[PDB]
């Protein structure tokens, strides 16, 4: 029965070098989406249909644009810089970072030694890390497949959702829901952090 769980959402900027190539991006699209009339509280849901309409390199040259931004976004260098802390704020507890973006997953795999699950992996290479997770070797996992379904995942105390430009609403549920009261104090903690600044 947990008794503190706590969410946090933080807000980290983008680098110099960043804004400036992410706004390029985000130019292009915004003005694709204003050519076409679209509000931009209902992009993505426009994008959606850009998809499904078949192929426009006017249309489409514009959503790989809305990529890039989210990509840089993502990876900013003050993202890590940020996640460092709290790994390090919370190197007592066992932590489970999240991720829609696969690439993200590896930067920080690789960047802090964290085992990494993807749309990869394996069944084994999963559940093998699975196991080192809840019987110590390491206390943090970050991971870009759903952790909920079907997967069992330890008991799980602080939880990380590295987001891009955006909230992550569903996400951060879902999460929540996996998370475990630690042993004393029976607390949880969850972040995500949104590019922004």
């Amino acid at each position: 029965h947990l008794a503190k769980y706590t969410i946090k959402r933080i807000f980290v900027p983008l680098a110099e070098d960043e804004r400036v190539e992410y706004e390029k991006r985000e130019k292009v699209y915004k003005q694709f989406l204003r050519a076409r009339g679209i509000t931009l509280r209902r992009a993505e849901d426009f994008n959606k249909i850009v998809m499904a309409s078949g192929y426009d390199e006017r249309a489409y040259e514009a959503l790989r644009a809305w990529e890039e931004a989210r990509r840089i976004a993502f990876n900013s260098k003050n993202k890590i810089r940020k996640l460092r802390e709290i790994l390090e704020r919370h190197r007592k507890d066992k932590i489970i970072i999240f991720t829609r973006h696969n690439e993200l997953v590896y930067r920080i795999s690789k960047v802090f030694l964290i085992p990494a699950i993807t749309h990869r992996t394996s069944r084994e290479e999963r559940e093998e890390i699975l196991e080192g997770f809840r019987t110590g070797r390491f206390r943090a996992i970050v991971s870009s497949q759903v952790l909920d379904e079907g997967i069992d995942v330890p008991d799980a105390n602080v939880g990380v959702i590295m987001s891009g430009s955006g909230s992550a609403r569903e996400y951060i549920q879902r999460l929540g829901r996996i998370l475990r009261p630690s042993k004393g104090k029976k607390e949880a903690v969850l972040y995500e952090l949104i590019s922004r600044g």
